[PDB]
């Protein structure tokens, strides 16, 4: 049982930054938004801003929750936090040497990301 704080990095020309996970890693080589485990003591809302200033050198700031959901993984089950990040200070980066990107909502291909992300991408295509 893991809880998960991710951001939606959406810039004003309708597109997201997405980077890449690890061949490594559980859901390797899968697209994701950035994001992290929520630690104890810390709030959804710090995890968010605390894992995009880890992991792509940003700082939310006026985010919503754009969805909270919960999928089963065949040996882990995680509750996501997706929060929709449309300001923020810094510029988004490959800060932990990932492969990071920006990708217009248009075009996101949900098969790209980890099944969880499936109503998610699919909500966002219109938002
Ligand atoms: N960061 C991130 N993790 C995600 C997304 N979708 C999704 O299922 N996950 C899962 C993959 C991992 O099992 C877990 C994140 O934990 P790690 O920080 O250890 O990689 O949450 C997403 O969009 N972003
Ligand atoms: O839960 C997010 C939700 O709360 C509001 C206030 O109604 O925003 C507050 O919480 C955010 C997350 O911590 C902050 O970024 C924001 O500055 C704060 O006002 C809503 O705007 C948002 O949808
Ligand atoms: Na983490």
């Amino acid at each position: 049982k893991l809880q998960i704080a991710v951001g939606i990095i959406r810039n004003e020309n309708n597109e997201i930054f997405i980077t890449r996970r690890a061949a490594d890693a559980h859901m390797a080589n899968k697209l994701e938004f950035p994001g992290g485990k929520i630690e104890m003591g810390e709030t959804p809302e710090q995890a968010v801003v605390r894992e995009l200033q880890e992991e792509v050198g940003i700082t939310p700031q006026h985010f919503s929750l754009f969805e909270k959901l919960e999928y089963e993984f065949p040996d882990r089950h995680i509750t996501l936090w997706f929060w929709l990040v449309e300001r923020w200070e810094g510029e988004p980066w490959g800060k932990e040497g990932q492969p990071g990107e920006w990708m217009s909502l248009v075009g996101l291909n949900a098969d790209d990301f980890p099944p969880a992300n499936e109503p998610v991408i699919a909500k966002l295509k219109r938002l």
